């Protein structure tokens, strides 16, 4: 389907004004990035057995996502800001978030998302395991301080939730325990949540685990599998929009449906102050 739609797309610009002409108005953008120690090695086969927070001359997959989504969304984000954090690294672990400066300050436009990441990377400790449950609970805040304004989070991460030891008798892990929670929570504000998957995965549990999430008040989180998407015998710039497309395509839909539920530009009332912790960098 995603395929059929993104051959009459040539560029990331014909998606921006498709998401308009399907309703997207205000909208920000919020982005949490897996700075987990699997990073150095779910590269062996989708970028040529390096790490994929490598930096070179070429941008690693981290760098790629951030940039199409980034250009795809930019035209909606009014100020221009993105409030960026990491998570996995061995400042946080599975429990909290860094923001990428100081005292919460947000980038302004992706091209800092970018600069600033290339900053942070050679100066971290990867860790893991592996939560989605800070980041979302970060963006829940966010949303919240925000009164109640649109926003999309994105989460750019090399593997699923870690799983329990005891998964195949039907056992969850804190983890996933903690990121379902989060994502049911969420769909209590004007969220929208994208889980972009990059490397090597596996990723073949994720959408089965994506189909199983309780029943919400609208559909507010999807899984994008963007190495399968590039893995495939194309053109790049179609590629990119078959990306972008099966990224953003249920955007519009999701902030219609906060409008429905009348979500959009109130305060819940009812959502923990997350803080994030400083980056931990010189
Ligand atoms: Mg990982
Ligand atoms: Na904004």
């Amino acid at each position: 389907r995603y395929s059929k739609i993104s051959d009459n797309y040539s560029s990331l610009l014909q998606v921006s004004e498709a998401l308009g002409r399907a309703g997207l108005e205000s909208s920000n953008l919020i982005v949490g990035i897996d700075f987990t120690k699997s990073n150095e090695w779910t590269g062996a086969k989708s970028f040529n057995r390096k790490s994929l927070h490598h930096l070179s001359n070429t941008p690693n997959p981290y760098e790629q996502a951030i940039t199409i989504i980034g250009r795809t969304l930019a035209a909606f984000d009014e100020d221009n800001l993105i409030p960026c954090y990491g998570f996995g690294d061995a400042s946080t672990h599975d429990q909290d978030v860094f923001s990428f400066y100081p005292e919460g300050r947000f980038c302004n436009g992706f091209e800092e998302v970018l600069a600033r990441y290339r900053e942070i990377v050679p100066q971290l400790k990867l860790a893991g395991p592996t939560s989605f449950a800070p980041i979302i609970e970060m963006a829940m805040t966010v949303v919240e301080q925000s009164s109640g304004q649109y926003h999309v989070l994105v989460i750019i991460a090399d593997g699923q939730v870690t799983r329990s030891v005891d998964t195949e008798h039907g056992r969850l892990s804190p983890q996933e325990q903690k990121t379902v929670d989060a994502i049911v929570k969420a769909s209590t504000l004007p969220l929208s949540i994208v889980l972009v998957g990059v490397g090597d995965g596996p990723w073949d549990m994720m959408q089965e685990f994506a189909d199983n999430i309780p029943a919400r008040a609208f559909d507010n989180f999807q899984f994008v599998n963007f190495t399968e998407i590039m893995s495939k015998n194309k053109d790049q710039s179609r590629k990119e929009t078959e990306f972008a497309l099966s990224a953003l395509m249920a955007i519009p839909p999701q902030y219609k449906a906060t409008i429905e539920l009348n979500l959009l530009g109130v305060r819940n009332g009812n959502i923990p102050q997350r803080i994030p912790l400083p980056p931990p960098v010189q």
